[PDB]
């Protein structure tokens, strides 16, 4: 029955170490604090694998996050699933994401680069509006 | 423990998703139930797709068949495989690499555009109207 603190931001743009202090402040009792520098998209983050593996594995009574996008950008549905399934509970503790919005455009960047190789392989019509549509993210 | 096919298809446009599940039977012919879902890999509320990772997470499952990794979700397929790892289960793509319809990619494109926009105009930014900009051009 650990209770964790999961905090990440994108970069360091200090943040990290604040998001920690105002979760630490806000739950007083914690047993372990798991932070990942990149994105919510990045499925590699490994104190997000570290923390995943401990709720499929039981330890975990309770997960607390300053923001709904900390732990994932999509896909928060299934993290629900999974915890409950594990008697872990997922406590955000703000209820609207305050999201940096260079976090925000570096996520859909991410993602139509990602569709452009999709349609790509295909040779889509589709394709160059994608492709130009990242650019001008970047603008 | 039991074996257990998926397929989905985002619509069908009528023998598309029949056509994938026999694809699947050819392939596994030892299986003990088929579930199947008409929707998005995004749409996080499918029914059968619900219904199979509750059978996972209660350890009832030994296998999944699909025939390749964006049939089961668009984005997670990560956290899927962690959560197949801890419930003795796998896994198994036909193919490793998705052969999605461009409509289906642009559907799911338009739907993710669509959710940003409206995030950037709840913050004000100035992105908002790129990401409008795209998502129309998308539609053309």
């Amino acid at each position: 029955a650990k209770v964790i603190l999961y905090a990440r931001v994108s970069s360091n743009t200090d943040d990290l170490a604040n998001q920690v202090k105002y979760l630490e402040e806000q739950v007083k009792e914690y047993d372990l604090v798991i932070t990942d520098i990149g994105s919510g998209l990045n499925m590699k983050r490994k104190g997000f694998l570290k923390l995943l593996r401990m709720i499929l594995n039981n330890e975990v009574s309770r997960v607390i996050t300053a923001y709904p996008d900390r732990l994932v950008r999509f896909g928060f549905e299934i993290l629900e699933e999974v915890c409950k399934a594990h008697n872990c509970e997922i406590v955000v503790l703000n209820q609207e994401d305050k999201t940096p919005e260079e976090e925000l455009v570096e996520d859909l960047a991410t993602i139509l680069v990602s569709f452009s190789g999709k349609l790509h392989g295909m040779r889509s019509q589709k394709y160059e509006k994608v492709k130009k549509c990242a650019e001008e993210l970047k603008n």
